[PDB]
DNA sequence: GGGTTTCCACTTATTCAGGCTTTTAG
DNA sequence: CCTAAAAGCCTGAATAAGTGGAAACC
């Protein structure tokens, strides 16, 4: 249908994408293992069009259901990985995921030489997989008895432009209408809240948003050993002047675009002070009920 | 063909999106 | 007093990452 700006796409990839490298026990392979290399995105059913638009932009990839409520785009046809590579050389990732892309490239090169059909190419792929995403299973690591490093170098890069940021925010942002039980006349303060969420491994990136957007602050949270960061803007002046124009100018994708649009309607109400009238409050309550999970 | 690649159904792990209420600033 | 802003709390699930099975292809 519609095609996606290449930096918007990279941003969305930084947010939602995943590189994959399968090294599979296989009785029929001359070396006892077969491989599969690729890139994939899994979204809620409601955002299938993003997947289809990505498929259209690159002209690669297979779309399929992923359980009852999700759908995926997977690219594993080896020739088509050349497209993935060319895209991310001209429009590179900036989160720690770049590290996974660099490993995907190393694995691509081994397979391009057909070395994965030989002991030494398989061994090499196990060394690559060992640093990729969640690394080797215990079964695979006991099968290749050699000291295999699990570390790679931290990525540290800057937001390259607003188009990447709109792609990334299309993945990781949220636009909240926070209805606060307040001591004022109407009894409800209306608070617009923009947030961007992301694992701590990319702290430097999340801290940069403060200066990159000239507003906001960051909260840290965890569930047991699992920590992440939350970039939040709540000052209406920053919302209206700094957040909203960025994304009016750099268009979000997916149903999150509708949420931002509803959020902007509420912004206009606030700017006109109608959030201080019972009838404006009613409309704002009705916008909220129908955005995000209520859509 | 016998190996190898590709696709499809489905699962598992966790990092997100994004819900609240109460307190302070101005 | 009054409204805006920030402090401060939370977890279900949409993501991330992955696996089993087998058809299709070279
Ligand atoms: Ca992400
Ligand atoms: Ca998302
Ligand atoms: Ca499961």
């Amino acid at each position: 249908r519609e095609s996606i700006n290449p930096w918007i796409l990279t941003g969305f990839a930084d947010a939602e994408g995943s590189f994959l490298l399968r090294i599979r026990n296989n009785n029929k392979s001359s070396v006892g293992y077969s491989t599969e290399l690729g890139f994939q995105i899994t979204l809620h059913n409601k955002d299938k069009s993003i997947l289809e638009n990505i498929q259209s932009t690159w002209k690669v990839g297979v779309i399929a259901n992923s359980g009852d409520n999700a759908v995926s785009l997977k690219v594993t046809r080896f020739e088509d990985l050349k497209v993935i590579i060319d895209h991310f050389e001209k429009y590179p990732l900036i989160t720690q995921k770049l590290g996974d892309y660099k490993l995907f490239k190393q694995a691509f090169s081994v397979m391009e030489n057909k070395e994965h059909l030989k002991e030494n190419g398989i061994k090499e792929l196990v060394r690559i997989k060992a640093k990729l995403n969640w690394g080797l299973t215990d079964e695979l690591k006991k099968a290749f008895p050699e000291n295999i490093s699990k570390e790679r170098s931290l990525i540290n890069k800057n937001i390259p432009n607003f188009k990447w940021l709109a792609g990334f925010t299309s993945g990781e942002g949220s636009f909240s209408v926070n209805l606060i039980k307040s001591k004022s006349k109407l009894g409800v303060q209306v608070q617009l809240m923009f947030r961007i969420t992301q694992h701590i491994k990319d702290k430097n990136l999340m801290n940069s948003l403060i200066t990159y957007l000239g507003c906001g602050y960051i909260n840290e949270y965890n569930k047991s050993e699992f920590s992440w960061l939350s970039f939040r803007v709540t000052k209406f002046s920053d919302i209206n002047d700094k957040i909203i124009p960025v994304f009016q100018e750099n268009t979000l994708i997916g149903v999150k675009l509708e949420d931002f649009e509803d959020w902007c309607k509420v912004a206009k109400l606030i700017e006109e002070k109608k959030h201080l009238t019972e009838s404006g409050l009613d409309e704002i309550k009705k916008i909220k009920l129908n955005m995000n999970k209520g859509r």
